[PDB]
């Protein structure tokens, strides 16, 4: 029984981070086979700075990248869109396997903040719906890399670049694009209106229906074009049949239709939770996909 | 920016999960040298439920009778030994993986992080708290026993809790590295019941302070309260007294905010008869208890 807020396993990404300083610049790298990423604000006050501009003048010997206390000699420096690849000369022994994925807002991975190389701590979070992440994040942790681990793989997909002014995160995939509307350089920027990824709420009510916490149930059932209009109403992601059908293993195990919860939620949404709370919460957390909850509630291991 | 539940990096304490059976019971180990640290239940029957004599069983087993596996790799089980409500299976193989390490047993309000496992391999990690009453609200399955929770200073790794069983609601109950249950709990099946739990009133007081150094100041007031004012007030809201200790260890969160720690007593006394009028402080809609004092300054200052 129990439901947690969950990471992923990060030992398998801890064995990849790496320090890289150059200036007076130092943040963290992802070392994976011979070559480090990490955001290419690393690079040498220009605020509307041109990039492949200022990487010509860097010499290999420029970036001093620290595994642990052993340091890697790079020998040679590229970059894609607002990633730095820095080529070293050792190829990362503790490589796991891996891919690099672009996720989806809604999507949730884990963060593993890192400061001057060294791990300090992993949670989980989801791509907000309007491409930032509420992390926790100080100074020197750019370059902090997000992921989901299936079975034996590491699916990249963050490397933290930026905090914005409310506090909130942005950063890219491992190819270098942005998760938003951001830009990688002294300019105002400010995350849109954040709205509650609709699909993850549902997913984390069956959780609690599952963990035995059932007083929202209700009778009733809604349509999903009634519900996507209450849903606007209350600033929440639109309900696709395309989440209807990845609800359905949750569907099945707790015998409450999607529409049916989603009745409940709309209930919730209108009446709100009149002093009670949901799996120890006072606010319909968003931050569970629905395989998130399978994956807690059944056992899956890595 | 940002205050999230936050796990330490979970890869030291992975490299030291093994799973452990006895007859029909698979449970998780902790690899330690050449020590594997299970609970002593895996010794159990179905019929040594209510009242085992683990003495007894122990003595009646032999070596070859613990298949201890490390990934693909089976250990030699050259010895075994019970400490308290542990077993210490000997092993022919010292685990190259071993981190830096200690045992530490811990007080209530104080936090760990938990990697939960299920057959020896990492499952997720996440963040706890051990409750007033002894207990953890922890996310555990079937198989997740000799499960660890877990701090790390620098490079050491803190084990601090040993995951033995589930209470009938729903929270979880275990031991130190060395045996000793946490609370008057015991392993046996015999019916026991968590004492009613109350707020760690501590560690409320360090999620307010974090509140304020990330910007929120919404549920300060102008008012203080001498301490057993307060303690008065907490107690009909089942808050934990707070002592002159706990005053103490807020101080370097007083000095760093300019809220003397009585002046943030006020507040929440406030909070706790008004409630939060649809507001929230750091995305929560309740007051968060799962952050000591020490945890606040990590996440909020380094």
């Amino acid at each position: 029984s129990g439901f947690r807020k969950m990471a992923f396993p990060s030992g398998k990404v801890e064995g990849c981070m790496v320090q890289v300083t150059c200036g007076t610049t130092t943040l963290n790298g992802l070392w994976l086979d011979d070559v480090v990423y990490c955001p290419r604000h690393v690079i040498c006050d220009m605020l509307n700075p041109n990039y492949e501009d200022l990487l010509i003048r860097k010499s290999n010997h420029n970036f001093l990248v620290q595994a642990g206390n052993v340091q890697l000699r790079v020998i040679g420096h590229s970059m894609q869109n607002c990633v730095l690849k820095l080529k070293v000369d050792t190829a990362n022994p503790k490589t796991p396997k891996y891919k690099f994925v672009r996720i989806q807002p809604g999507q949730t991975f884990s963060v593993l903040a890192c400061y001057n190389g060294s791990p300090s701590g992993v949670y989980q979070c989801a791509m907000r719906p309007n491409f930032t992440i509420k992390g926790s994040f100080l100074n020197g942790s750019c370059g902090s890399v997000g992921f989901n681990i299936d079975y034996d793989c590491v699916s990249f997909c963050y490397m933290h670049h930026m905090e914005l002014p409310t506090g909130v995160h942005a950063g890219t995939d491992l190819e270098g694009n942005f998760y938003g509307p951001f830009v990688d350089r002294q300019t105002a920027q400010a995350a849109g209106t954040d709205t509650t990824i609709t699909v993850n709420v549902l997913a984390w009510l069956y959780a609690a229906v599952i963990n035995g916490d059932r007083w929202f149930l209700n009778r009733f059932t809604t349509t999903l074009n009634d519900f996507n209009l209450v849903a606007m109403k209350y600033n929440y992601e639109p309900l696709t049949q395309d989440h209807v059908d990845i609800l359905g293993p949750l569907s099945a195990q707790t015998g409450i239709a999607v529409l049916d919860m989603c009745a409940s939620l709309k209930e919730l949404l209108q009446n709100g939770m009149n002093g009670r709370t949901i799996l120890g919460s006072a606010l319909l957390e968003d931050e569970f996909t629905p395989f998130d909850v399978v994956r807690q509630c059944s056992g899956v291991t890595f």
